[PDB]
Parts: structure tokens; C-alpha cells; sequence
């Protein structure tokens, strides 16, 4: 079994390639840094159990991976994009077309790369890495976090035409999912250092605490693992209970 | 009070006018057919309470109308895009990117024009109009849904960041709403004519019809009225009870 | 036309009765007061628009009212119950029980009663003023809030089978909405007086404000008038944009 | 670890009660027809790994599995109800009642009854087996549909509360779950067999088949393991791509 896992550095790229690893798939790597050789060969040296590509267009990528291991089995789509807090009238409106481009159109092209060759086995599994955002919106944030429903959807609307042919479909939406050396989203720094930081998530999460990348890797390996098919369509809200909602006066903590 | 409605030939773009006219609004009406004067200026014939332009790119037409008429008030963004039927792998990634451009960039860039206007008085009315099919996706129109869904939590998310300024933004999402000799989407013929169409309708929503302009434009111009505005935030859905889900084997109509 | 409401001392009882019958429909109203001919006759003398009910249960409420005026076009279940936070294990088991009794069984027996002769002359509008809790749960109110669920589910439930004889269901769940003298469940005082509530509203809310017995009313009033039955099945939060969630550290309220 | 799988030979109990014996965990196992010597004896010859208890009510059952295994550790409140398709006006009120003791009041009662000693040792785990009728509602399912659908708020409020002390809360809706000889509520005869049944589940259903009990263990296993606690509070719909929304006359199954 052969798996693809993009932007593998960031997000929730390292805890699903580690753990995908660990379950027995070939797991393919994608990621910005991999265009420089060194950044690939220090990747492939520190994780020798990952296969890092250079590619990096979807519809080369999944050549890339069909024509090296035969096919492509399980498509991680884990979306990343660099955004901004700006009210909605100081945006231009490239802002929001790079948003798209990165967290909808991204994953649109993987799957449409992917998608004959796992209709034609009747065999695949596709998860996509979106946010837990749509659910509890922030205000002046409206380029990312609408755009990550439109990745929901997506997912959802593909698993009613993928079932079919037996491929589940899935969305992976996390918040405050420990990122690590990665600054998408919440890197060590600040977030489990500075105390201002550990307080607010002990405060808007249910679990007072960021998630894992084990947890998150856990989760994509049991999908892809072909255990539990039946929740194709399914969006995940992998944020340890958030949102807390902001209690009445006078209710403690 | 002056009110823009987009597309005005189309989808809830006449009931939306047609309604929020006879509330007192000054309706500017953008449609593609007014880039010839004489479409437009038929149209203003046929409809002289309505307000024809020109003016067809965002930036442009709050600009055309603000000066016409001083401000805008009321932005009913009735947004439209050809569809087609389609498995994911027949799409060409050109056919989502268009669909992402009419819409969700095109409201997200009127929004955008026309926010701080609005912000400036502290007041305003924002009506996306988008679609039902989210609520219920239909398999292989993955383009077309997860577009419109976008849609949806950008007017969500917007609202928490105008509401500050006492501006209520909403989401108006319809299916099977009727739309008179408009191909988008239930035109007369054949949804009201064809009988397999007119017993599809009579299954598939709960009050068994279409949708009426007057319903929609009933419902676009209570919200413009600064008669409820704590309902800031809603997507509504009008679809008649759509979808209505299949029953059991041996269980009636 | 002839309505219901129940509860009308509370909740969203005023501005559903005021309203209501400003549009002209003849409102009926039940409330628990109304047992004593004094409460009863009080609210007749200060309403005189109004016409107080005494009966009290759900069957002899709508029977009454069919006695009186011919027949209940509007139903207008406004529940209530006395809510107390509390950590799961310190409930009694019939601390549920009461609330569900108030919550879901109520509105149930009221339309279990009315639906028959709405049926029947394939006419009738069914309004649950439910709550705005199911969408952001607080901690420690797991009772009022599921019960709350339930009653949006029924709503959105009874629409499927009920628009085939024309008559549409709603369910309009309040957050902060402002009630006056009525306790349940934002009265004037202390939520208009006492400062630490005055920014605690406007903290949690995206108009930074409570919401009006008038907005719930015309709400109410729109639904009621046949302007826009396509909106069956529909659940309205009416919270003002609540919840608006906590942003990170360093970020402007 | 000990846990508690409740109207065990119903529902999603077999794969629940299998799949977490698998993973190792003592499963104390409650059902309706264990009031009988014979039938608890029997069940226990058959399953030697599973440990049948006879107590029902819900304090009696946590006190006897926490007296004779020292702790509940994980609780799966599988709860099961029996009901009919009929009209609004055909129910009596108390077949409302009913459902929501069934489905609702239950589960409520069994976490009030194991919440203190799981919070004490700040561990624990809570799945409630619910439905994914609310989901797509169908028509004149109205008392089971919304009873579920409290169930569900039930368990994402809860998960609110329980995460301070490190107690995650889930449910699980299934629909097409197939129930091997049990009829809650798709037992291999007809829905197997039948030819009728079979074209129904594979034209609802996006992967054109039932859950398999498996399935629904492998789940129940999985958030039952601690290696995902960060889903606290998801809501999962196991019911394989359901609903498929009907398309358009003239369109392909």
C-alpha cells in the first residue's frame, strides 16, 4: 500500500506520514522544500523511512508516485496557506484567490489526478486535511476559513459519487493541533511555551490542551486503514472540544 | 435606502428587485446582458422602478451606483454559474476555478468594494444568495456544491466581523425555486410542464413545488428592512424541505 | 386568521403575541399565571388585543381555541423551563426528565392536537421558539441544552411530512434575547444594568447587544403571514451572532 | 480497563462488545433478555470472552461492574428503541414519552451515574450509539428522529464538561447498520436477502452496501483506545454515505 502525504514538513503532514509509516503503507512525501536537493536529502536522511519527492504539481506528483510504486493508494491532501488577520475590506482580492487556490483548488487537482486509477480498481482511500475553522469562526478571518468549508464540502460532495467504486472520502478538520517546528499553526513557540499561549488554549478548548501529532496521524492511519469505510463523507472536527463559549458572569473557569 | 441585486435576470435576481422595490429600496440591477444598451435599456422599459447599469466588474459598479445614488445599502449578490454534471475526473481543474471565481471570489469582491462605505455609517444590509445544494449534495456536481459552500461560511464568518458595525450579513441558499424563463436553475419548461420533472419536484421537497420568486424576495427584502437583524450569521435554506430522503421498501409517496 | 402563543408572559411570548396580532391574526395566549382568574383578567385589562386562554393543557388548549375562534391557523409553542448549571453527576436523573417534559414533549402534544384539523384543511404554520444553546453549548448545561436539540430536530422533522398538506414548520432558537420582566432568560435587569453583563454581551455576540422582543416578533409575524412558506424545516438562530469565539492573544475584542 | 456495552445482542452491541474484548478490554455486557438464567448462560457459553451481567437499571449497573471489576472505565451506551412509521396525529403523547426515555433519558442516567468515579481518577471514556436519522430525517419518523438527535447534544455538551477532567465524550450515529439476527434495525433477513431491500440500500447508501458490525466496533475501539482523544465531542455519522440526495429525471442511479 502506497501513500501520498503533501506539505509533509507543516499542519499535520509529519504525524500522518510517521504514523502511516508505522502501519505498514509506502508513504510518499510532498513539500515545498523538496524543489532544493538538500532540503530532500535531509529530509530522507533524518526520516529514512519516508520517501521524499521532489514534485510538486498534484497531477505530476501522482505520476510521480504511480510510476515509482505502481500506484497510489491512500491520498493525504494536507493543505496549508500563510493568511492574515485583515477585515474583510483590506484584503485585495488576490488575497482571497491564493486562499482558494491553496486549501480548494489544491486538493481538487490531486483527487482529479487520482481519481481514475482508484475508479478503475475500485480500490482507494482519499483524506483531506482541512480546519476546524467553518465551525467556530474567528472575525477577520473570512479568506481561510471559507475557503476550508469549501474543502468540507468537497470532501463530502466526492464521497457520494466515490462510494460507488468503493473509494471513502474524508475531512480531517483540526484547530490548535500542536504544530512543532512547523508555524502552521501553533509551533511550540509560542504555543506551548509562552504562558499567555498555554492559557488560552487551556481556556477555548474542552481537553485544555493542543492536540497531538500522534493523535492526528492515529486518525488518518485508522481511515486509511480500511477499518471503517462506512464514515466516507464524514468532516472531523479534530480540536479537543473547541469551542469552549464564553460562560455567564460569575461562572468559574 | 438604495439596494443592488446582481444578475437580475436570473436565479432570485427579479423577486429580490421586484420585492425589494416595492419595500421603498432603490434597486440598482447589474446583469451581463446590461454590457449592451439595448438589453438595458429594454429592461428599464419593462421594469421602471428598476435601475439598469452598465457597470459589470465589482469595484465598478459600487463605485457607478454610489455616485448615482449616493450610497449603497443593500447588496443582494445573486450569484449564478453554468453547471454540469460531472464525475471528478472529467472535470478539468480549470472547470473549479471557474466555478470558484463566480462564486465565491465575485461576492467575497463586492464585499469587499463595498464594506467600508457601509462600515463608514455604521449600517448595511449583505444577502448572499448561494444554494441548498450543500445542505444536500447531489453526487457528481462537486464543483458547483462545494463553490456554493464557500459561499455559505463566508457570509458566516463576515458576519462576525460587521456585526460590530451594525451590519447583519446572511446567506440565502435555494433549491427547485423557480425561475421563470431564467435557465438558472428551474426555468418554467420543463419543471413545471414535463411530467417526470414536475413528479421528481413533487418528490424530492417537502411542500411538493417549486419555489416562487415572491417567496425569495419576500424573505431578501425582510431581511433588508433593519426589522431583524439579530438573525446576523444565518444561512437559510430555501428549498421547500428538500431533500426528502428515500424510505423504506413498500412505504408510500 | 386565529393564533396561539404559550407562555406569553416570557421568552419570546410578547413579541410573538404583540406582533402577531398587529399583522391581524386573533392571538390566543396560555401561560401558567392564567390558572388564576386575577392573572388572567389583568393580562386582559393591560392586553386588550390579546385574548388569555385559562387551559392549560396542551389538548384542551388547542380544543378551547378551536371553540372560541373555529379553528388555530398559528401555533406558536413558546417553552420554557427553569434551568439550573450543573456538573452531569450532580443532576438528579429527573432533572432531565423535567426538562424534556417542558421541551419536547409540550411543543409534541400541541402539534400531536392541532395537526388533524391543519391537515385537513391543508393550511396551518407550526413555530417552536426552541434556544440557540444546541449550536454553542456552555459547559455544565447538558439538560436544557439537549432538550433544546430535540425540539429543533422535531421541527426540522415535521416539516418532512407535513408540507405535503401545505403547512410549514419552524424552529426559532434564541440566545440573548432581551425578556424584559420575564426571567427566562435575559431580563432587563441584570443584563441592560449591571455592567460586567452589559460586556459580557457584547462580547459574545457579533452586534454586541441583546436581541428585541420586536425582532423575535416580526421573525414570528413573517413566518406566520404565508410570505414565505419555502423555508420549511428551518432552524433560525436568533442570537445576535453568537457565538463569537475567542481570538488569540493580542487580538483587539 | 473495564467497560460496559449496553443492549448488547442489539444494534451496534455485537461489534462494540466484540471489537473492545479484542483490544483487550474486560466487556461487561447488559441486555434486555439477561433477566433470564438461560438466556445470560447461554450468551456467556457462546462468548466466553464477554462477561453478561443481569442488573438493568442503570446505578444497579454501574455499581455491579464497578464491585465486580473495580472500575468503569469506558461506557457504550448502545441504546436501542422500538417504533413505527406513522403521522404526527397518530402518535399518542406517552409513544413520545417513551422514545425519549428510551433514547434519550438512559444514556443521561448512566453517565450520571459513572461521571463522579471517571472524574475522580480524571480518566474515562463515553460513546453513545445514537442514529444518523437526524442527519436526513425521514418522514413521519418524527419521535425516534428527534429523541436521537437529543442523544447527539446530549454527548457534545457533555464533552464540554468532561474534558477538564480528561474524560472524552462521543457519539456515534450509525443508519444501514446491518444487525446480523437482531431487529434494531437491519437484521440479515430481509435486507440481505430480499431483493426489494437490496436495490433500497444500494441506491440510499454512497458505497451501495450496510455497516458491518465490524465497522462500528473497529470505531468504538478506536476512540475507546485513547489514542484519539482530541475527537472529544464529534458526532460520527456511520452510515455510509446516506443519504444519497435524488438527482434530476433522465439521470443514471
Amino acid at each position: 500500500s502506497t501513500a501520498i502525504v503533501t506539505n509533509v514538513k507543516h499542519y499535520g503532514g509529519m504525524g500522518s506520514a510517521l504514523r502511516l509509516s508505522e502501519a505498514g503503507h509506502t508513504v510518499a512525501c510532498h513539500d515545498e522544500s523538496f524543489k532544493q536537493k538538500d532540503e530532500l536529502e535531509a529530509f530522507a536522511e533524518t526520516y529514512p523511512q519516508l520517501k521524499p519527492m521532489s514534485e510538486q504539481e498534484p497531477a505530476e506528483l501522482i505520476e510521480a508516485v504511480t510510476s515509482a510504486y505502481g500506484q497510489v493508494d491512500v491520498l493525504v491532501s494536507n493543505d496549508i496557506f500563510a493568511t492574515e488577520w485583515q477585515p474583510i475590506d483590506k484584503y485585495a482580492v488576490e488575497d482571497y484567490r491564493g486562499a482558494v487556490e491553496a486549501l480548494q483548488i489544491r486538493p481538487f487537482a490531486l483527487v482529479n489526478a487520482v481519481a481514475s486509477q482508484m475508479k478503475k480498481r475500485k480500490s482507494g482511500h482519499i483524506i483531506f486535511i482541512t480546519s476546524a475553522t467553518p465551525f467556530g469562526p474567528w472575525k477577520e478571518l473570512s479568506t481561510y476559513t471559507s475557503a476550508r468549508a469549501g474543502a468540507c464540502t468537497l470532501a463530502n460532495a466526492l464521497s457520494k459519487e466515490l462510494g460507488e467504486y468503493n473509494i471513502p472520502v474524508f475531512a480531517i478538520g483540526p484547530n490548535y493541533l500542536h504544530s512543532e517546528d512547523s508555524p502552521y499553526f501553533y509551533p511550540t513557540e509560542p504555543w506551548k511555551t509562552n504562558p499567555e499561549h498555554v492559557a488560552h488554549v487551556k481556556k477555548v478548548t474542552a481537553l485544555q490542551r493542543l492536540g497531538t501529532q500522534k493523535e492526528l496521524g492515529e486518525l488518518v492511519a485508522f481511515l486509511a486503514s480500511g477499518s471503517c469505510d462506512y464514515l466516507t463523507g464524514q468532516v472531523f472536527w479534530l480540536a479537543g472540544g473547541f469551542p469552549m463559549i464564553e460562560r455567564w458572569p460569575g461562572m468559574p473557569e
